[PDB]
């Protein structure tokens, strides 16, 4: 069903993927729960605290190579604004690079991503923290587009005293066409440019911190 | 000074602290003291049923004139505003908890150093139903953070659909930040807002296969002229 | 033009009934066409004016399906004898003929006779119940029975009408033994549905608010048991 | 804090519901409580996973004493805990107050850590199910942890088996609720609608008697 599925977020620029196809095995709960408690290592940087790593893929290789090089620039002492790698302990989970392969697998039957052109896999690690006197955003803080021409947004956990950090999309500024609200872990969205988006601000109104995990898989070219 | 015993009113507590932060939280338990306002308010919520309506929402306006001379509110026979929709049916404005409810908001715009107590006062009341569906979200206008025309405005959920996700409400100090998150759930509940303050409600959706409602009552106090 | 039919097969549903003893079923096939949203709203807003009982508020109406007739005639009659537990108002006649409300009665009515549970060779009670639990901060809402037991009638269709937001509790359990519950049902939007057999135990836990107003659940329930 | 009417209007209703900003006055509190909220993970098993510890107090003995003298004993990270420490402080502090609490006879202070894993086709459900009174004399019902996909584990409050009386619904980390023997009290079975695993990570302060 990828091909009607491909065509699809073509068509509408955007796709929602339900968890389970992530869910087959049995194993996988076990993996996401250890995916899971890898974000209460992510270290600050206010708002959010998050942790990227890229891959490399070569334009006949089969394979991921993670690279050494995690400077992250973005189209927009302390210039840089560099972020720390990824944990190996979370890019080895074998439920994150079947979670990448999917990503991959998917991007490359789209039009936007060609496969005789060196891709770039950017893994985005974002857990948002929300308190009751201090609610999270993002800058951009309303409507946009990324970087990157496709991008896979994978929920990885909610706290239960979480309000907030609701998907829209908009064709345009003026209207809302789209409200989509992911709930469970490895609920998926995937972005194009055809559209903006957003991600409504997180908060909370209890004494305790509410955290949303997520995962981003960006695909974009080399040089 | 710490606080009061068995009722705590304190608008006066209640009208520093607006001033001080620019928005104010107010509880539904001021409004629902008496055992008859529970039924007052079912009737209040049912004629949102009736309002008629790009399908994002429906909407009646009226508005009472305030005088320096007396202390009466009149019922204007224009309606007229420009961001003409139909009337509030006389039904609801009649409803004594409506009435209660508008008397509150007065008195305490009344307290603050914006509202002049020697200028005529609009009093003007916006029933609003959003509407959402799956594939149909409905979201406000503005869209995002703004501020409103009317130096302070009253807003008080009447109700809200199980089924419904998003219309949270955001405070900013400026474009750039969210500086408070605030999610009306209860009817009654209300939040009034001034200049002081950027504010949003985030647009409302639901994940089921059936049509969510928020519905508000919106209470603004601005000069004639 | 050529269709597909899509969902799952009554025959086939009317199966996992009969071996497991209950059987959830979406609010897709009772809204195909969208004045369904429309007869929605009138069937939920009647529920504000049911009367209140003498820890919830009900109605009761009941149709007769001789054996030897094709016609279901709506009874006069409204006397429900529920063991340990008189009269009872009846369901308003513009809820009744509610095109939904009837589309549901006849989905649940054309389920019931295809399972082996029903009797054809007896006279049938088509009854329906229009039940609005009304819970508040100091009452919450209960039922008699208040945990798990099995229904007089040997189908129970239970179909969610509404559910404020404020509400909390009103969730489904099946046990095959009161010893351990196997399954945990919570409806959630509007016609959303569970029907029950015999086969198993079943309850609906309290209904309850932690907020100053009141939490309505209402309910609609079509039964199917013997005349005599 | 007001530690004098709580403990009458508990003595008298048989329950009392503690809010959770008593355990969290300061920021190095939310810290700790991340900490004994990622303990959970490591129980090991079934509707639900629990650990087991116990301290002693003796009424010549000036305080109370971790016993050493059957599931699983809960990690000494969990018991090092400051966090942890202060809540049995409290809790202690709190049940000695009453007059249910006999002083003159060995105190055991028992603690369970108990995780509800539900399932969409396997709810968790607590044992006993329903209504009942448990055998300590005084339990302290401390929330720890809540999945966003979590449905039930509501906690009923009965004076006889025939009604309810009380809703209440713990829903962010060390919200507590206290029962006595004066009451019926029940937790509603635990169940999600979503396609990963929901849990409720609990602990439970009870005073009974040595012997
Ligand atoms: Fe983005
Ligand atoms: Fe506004
Ligand atoms: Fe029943
Ligand atoms: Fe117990
Ligand atoms: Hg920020
Ligand atoms: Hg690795
Ligand atoms: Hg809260
Ligand atoms: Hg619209
Ligand atoms: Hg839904
Ligand atoms: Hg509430
Ligand atoms: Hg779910």
């Amino acid at each position: 069903s990828i091909e009607e599925k491909v065509h699809e977020f073509e068509s509408k620029g955007f796709l929602e993927i339900s968890n389970e196809i992530f869910l087959q095995e049995e194993e996988n709960h076990s993996l996401l729960t250890q995916a899971q408690l890898d974000y209460y290592n992510l270290e600050d940087d206010e708002c959010r605290a998050r942790s990227y790593s890229r891959y490399i893929k070569y334009v006949d290789s089969p394979d991921y190579i993670l690279d050494n090089s995690n400077d992250y620039f973005q189209s927009k002492g302390g210039k840089v604004r560099q972020f720390n790698s990824i944990n190996d302990s979370f890019l080895c989970n074998p439920l994150i690079q079947n979670i990448v392969r999917f990503d991959t697998e998917f991007a490359f039957k789209t039009n936007i991503i060609d496969k005789s052109k060196d891709l770039i896999i950017g893994l985005h690690q974002v857990r948002y923290k929300a308190t009751k006197e201090r609610p999270s955003f993002s800058s951009p803080i309303w409507l946009h587009k990324d970087d990157e021409p496709v991008v896979f947004l994978h929920l990885m956990n909610l706290s239960n005293t979480a309000i907030g950090g609701d998907n829209l999309i908009a064709n345009s500024p003026r209207e809302i066409n789209q409200f989509i609200s992911l709930k469970e872990p490895l609920e998926t969205l995937v972005f194009g440019q055809k559209v903006f988006h957003a991600v409504t601000p997180l908060g909370t109104e209890c004494s305790t911190e509410a955290f949303r995990d997520i995962l981003l898989v960006t695909f974009s070219y080399k040089e």
